[PDB]
C-alpha cells in the first residue's frame, strides 16, 4: 500500500504546511519567496545579490511541492516546475533557526535500489573515483555485503572528526580531560563552517561535551579545532591505530579545519613548500602558520586532497572508528558519547526498524563521503561507507548524489543489507 504519486505530493505539501519545527519555518518562507532586504536580513545568519536571484529562481516556476525531507537543520523540498522539470531547494540552518545556505538547483534523481550493481551503476562516473562498503558486523567478524574499492585510502573530509571523537573518549577514560570542563573561543581557534560555533563571540566558554556535540552533530570546524587543541596534535596522532587507522602516516601531520582552509586556499607558495616538505618540515610550516585565518569561504574552489591536504583513511579505516565508536558507548554509562553520536542521523530514519544510527558526512572540493552505522533493535548492526573523489569539483556536487544513494541502500535495507 505505498502512497501512490498524488498521495505522495499532497503528504509533502502538508507536511510543509504542519511542521511546528525550525526547519518547517524556514522552508515556508523560502517557499513564499518562490510564490525586502530587511526581512531577508532577519530570516538570514548575521554576516550573510539576493532579490537578482530570487528574480531568477522565480522565472523558472511556478512550483509545485512534490516532496518534504527535513532533518533537523538541513531540509530538502523537491518541486515540479511547468512542463514536467523537477528542483531541489535546499536549506541549512544556524543553531536558532537562522538560514545559512540556501539553492535551488536541478534535480538529483536516483532510482530505488534492487541490486548492489543498481548502486554501482548508478554511482559511477567517468572522472570521479568511488567507492561502497557495506558490511554487517558481527561477533565472529564483519560480514561483507558489497565492497567496491574499499582498500583504497580517499580523502575524506570530516570523517577525521570520527578520530578525533575516539581520542577525546581515550582521554576521558585517562581522566586527563572531563565532559564539563571548559574550552574558551579565541580568534585564532575560529575556523570557517560547517558549523555554528565560529559565530560565536570571542571569549566564549563552552563545555568539551558540548563542543564534541556540535563538532559531530553539525560537523563544526571551529568545534574540531578546538577540542583538537584541547587534545594536542600528538595526543590524536598517537591514538590513530587503537581507534582503528590501519596506517597513520597517511594523516600526518593531523591537519586541523582551519589548517585545510588556511594551507588549502591561501598562500599558493606556502602550500607549494608543503608538498617540497617531509612530516617534520610540515610540522614547522603549520606552526608558523599559526594565527587568525585570512582564507574565506568564497576562496574556496580549486581541489588540494591530492597534495594531501585533506584526512585520508579506506573503508576499512571508517567501519573500524565506527564500531569503535559503538563500543565506546557502550561502555560509556552516562550515556554521553551515545547522545552526542546519535543527534543527527543525516536522514529521516525509521525508528521502528533502527535502535540507534550513526552518521558522519565529509567534503571538501573533489571530495564527498557519507557514512552510517545502523543496529537494529535485536542488536544487529550494519556499516555502509560511500566515498568520492575527483580532480573537478563539479563532476561530484553538493553531495544531495551520494547521500541520497545512501538514503535508498537504507531504504531497500531488507534486500541489500538484511537479506
Ligand atoms: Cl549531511
Amino acid at each position: 500500500s505505498v502512497p501512490t504519486p498524488a498521495e505522495a505530493a499532497l503528504a509533502a505539501q502538508t507536511a510543509l504546511a504542519a511542521d511546528d519545527s525550525p526547519m518547517g519555518d524556514a522552508a515556508r518562507w523560502a517557499m513564499g519567496l518562490l510564490t525586502r532586504p530587511e526581512d531577508v536580513a532577519a530570516r538570514f545568519i548575521p554576516t550573510f545579490n539576493f532579490a537578482e536571484t530570487v528574480r531568477e529562481w522565480r522565472s523558472k516556476g511556478p512550483f509545485t511541492v512534490r516532496a518534504y525531507h527535513p532533518v533537523a537543520h538541513k531540509g530538502w523540498v523537491v518541486l515540479s516546475a511547468p512542463a514536467g522539470v523537477r528542483y531541489i531547494l535546499s536549506l541549512t540552518l544556524d543553531s536558532s533557526g537562522l538560514i545559512r545556505i540556501l539553492t535551488l538547483k536541478p534535480e538529483t534523481v536516483i532510482p530505488d535500489m534492487v541490486t548492489w550493481n543498481d548502486v554501482e551503476e548508478t554511482l559511477h562516473t567517468p572522472g570521479v573515483q568511488h567507492s561502497v562498503y557495506a558490511v554487517r558486523l558481527t561477533p565472529d567478524g564483519h560480514e561483507v555485503l558489497h565492497a567496491s574499492a574499499p582498500e583504497r585510502p580517499m580523502p575524506t573530509g570530516s570523517a577525521y572528526k570520527l578520530y578525533l571523537m575516539r581520542a577525546l573518549v581515550a582521554e576521558i577514560e585517562k581522566g586527563t580531560v572531563g565532559w564539563d570542563e571548559i574550552l574558551t573561543l579565541t580568534p585564532e581557534l575560529r575556523s570557517l563552517p560547517t558549523g555554528d560555533m565560529q559565530d560565536l563571540p570571542d571569549g566564549t566558554r563552552v563545555t568539551v561535551r558540548e563542543t564534541a556535540h556540535k563538532m559531530i552533530a553539525l560537523s563544526d570546524n571551529t568545534g574540531a579545532d578546538l577540542v583538537a587543541d584541547r587534545l594536542g596534535r600528538e595526543v590524536v596522532e598517537r591514538s590513530l591505530a587503537a581507534a582503528g587507522h590501519h596506517d597513520p602516516s597517511l594523516m600526518r601531520p593531523f591537519l586541523t579545519s582551519h589548517e585545510v582552509f588556511e594551507l588549502g586556499w591561501g598562500d599558493p607558495e606556502r602550500r607549494a613548500e608543503w608538498v617540497r616538505q617531509d612530516e617534520a618540515g610540515r610540522r614547522e610550516l603549520l606552526e608558523k602558520m599559526a594565527g587568525v585565518m585570512t582564507v574565506r569561504g568564497s576562496d574556496l574552489g580549486a581541489t588540494v586532497h591530492q597534495l594531501g591536504i585533506d584526512w585520508h583513511m579506506d573503508a576499512f579505516d571508517v567501519v573500524r572508528v565506527l564500531e569503535g565508536l559503538l563500543q565506546d558507548s557502550g561502555r560509556d554509562t552516562s550515556g554521553t558519547v551515545e547522545e552526542i553520536l546519535t543527534a543527527y542521523p543525516g536522514l529521516l530514519i525509521d525508528e521502528e526498524r533502527w535502535r540507534r544510527v550513526y552518521f558522519k558526512a565529509g567534503s571538501s572540493p573533489g571530495v564527498m563521503m557519507f557514512c552510517w552505522l545502523l543496529q537494529d533493535h535485536a542488536g544487529i548492526s550494519y556499516v555502509l561507507v560511500l566515498r568520492q573523489s575527483a580532480d573537478e569539483q563539479r563532476l561530484i556536487g553538493d553531495g544531495l548524489f551520494l547521500r541520497g544513494i545512501g538514503a535508498k541502500i537504507i531504504e531497500a535495507e531488507a534486500k541489500l543489507l538484511s537479506s
